[PDB]
């Protein structure tokens, strides 16, 4: 009757929202994860592919897993002591999520543009704007709600800056700060905001025509459903490899602790081909 339906309605609105916010959070990236190392590339154009597979968990019995496949193309402009990459990208995501109240799958596509600036000083920025469309198909385990299909979408803007400080010829530390903001609308209009501050340190090995950089990162991250507060420490290890002049590979694994929502495991990989005209 009315009381059960109102309770149901409340649970459905909370669920729609959790899933919508989850779809946004899942897309939050950073320069190294998407693009790998962009320093000192001898090539005026590039193509890249990035894959991410990972799992998160939170309260309410929440657990999810996602796969992200992204590809992009850019041009490099050398302008004084700045290398500027301007590019475009397409994205796809498949996510499986469940909690005490629901179980289901979201399939998404999106795309956007980015500009990444790498300075001879060691400074860098990365700015991105993208669109993400989500198709959600979920069982609601409550109020005879059954199977529910609904769509959401969002606008995403991100700005990250950072600065590489060499300690020696082959080691560095790189503090970083990022802020991501969005407008999320689904069948709610909320404006999430996620921020991160952190440090990566690195050790580079090399031979005559290859290099391999081992990386360790530790970051503070906070996230707001509406610009409902959560925060966590992220811990990552990675490598970035160069083979000759044209091919790079990046790999990063990550986990978080202390969040209400955590990343329990995630492996990110990307390959970049860079080429002279």
């Amino acid at each position: 009757g009315t009381m059960a339906r109102n309770d149901g309605q409340g649970k459905a609105a909370a669920t729609f929202m959790h899933i919508s916010y989850n779809n946004f959070i899942t897309e939050v990236d950073n320069l190294n994860k998407r693009m790998g190392d962009l320093r000192d590339i001898n090539g005026e154009a590039g193509t890249w592919v990035r894959l991410l597979n990972g799992s998160g968990s939170a309260d309410g019995g929440f657990t999810d897993h996602y796969t992200l496949l992204q590809m992009g193309a850019d041009r490099k402009h050398e302008l004084g002591s700045m290398d500027l990459f301007t590019g475009v990208m397409a994205t796809y995501t498949d996510t499986d999520a469940s909690a005490d109240l629901y179980s289901g799958k979201t399939k998404s596509w999106g795309g956007g543009f980015y500009a990444s600036g790498l300075f001879r000083s060691g400074a860098y920025f990365d700015v991105i704007a993208k669109y993400i469309h989500n198709e959600n198909k979920y069982d609601l385990n409550f109020a005879g709600a059954g199977k529910q299909n609904f769509r959401s979408h969002s606008l995403y803007a991100g700005a990250e800056v950072g600065y590489r400080y060499h300690l020696t010829d082959t080691t560095f530390v790189e503090p970083q700060a990022e802020l991501v903001w969005g407008r999320l609308q689904g069948q709610n209009s909320v404006n999430p905001l996620v921020g991160r501050t952190g440090v990566v340190s690195g050790k580079t090995f090399s031979g005559k025509d290859w290099s391999l950089t081992a990386r360790a990162g530790l970051h503070y991250e906070f996230d707001l459903t509406d610009s409902r507060k959560d925060s966590r420490m992220l811990y990552g290890v990675g490598l970035n490899a160069r083979f000759g002049d044209n091919t790079r590979l990046g790999l990063e694994v990550e986990r978080s602790a202390f969040g209400k929502y955590n990343t329990d495991d995630a492996i990110n990989a990307n390959i970049r081909y860079s080429f002279l005209e």
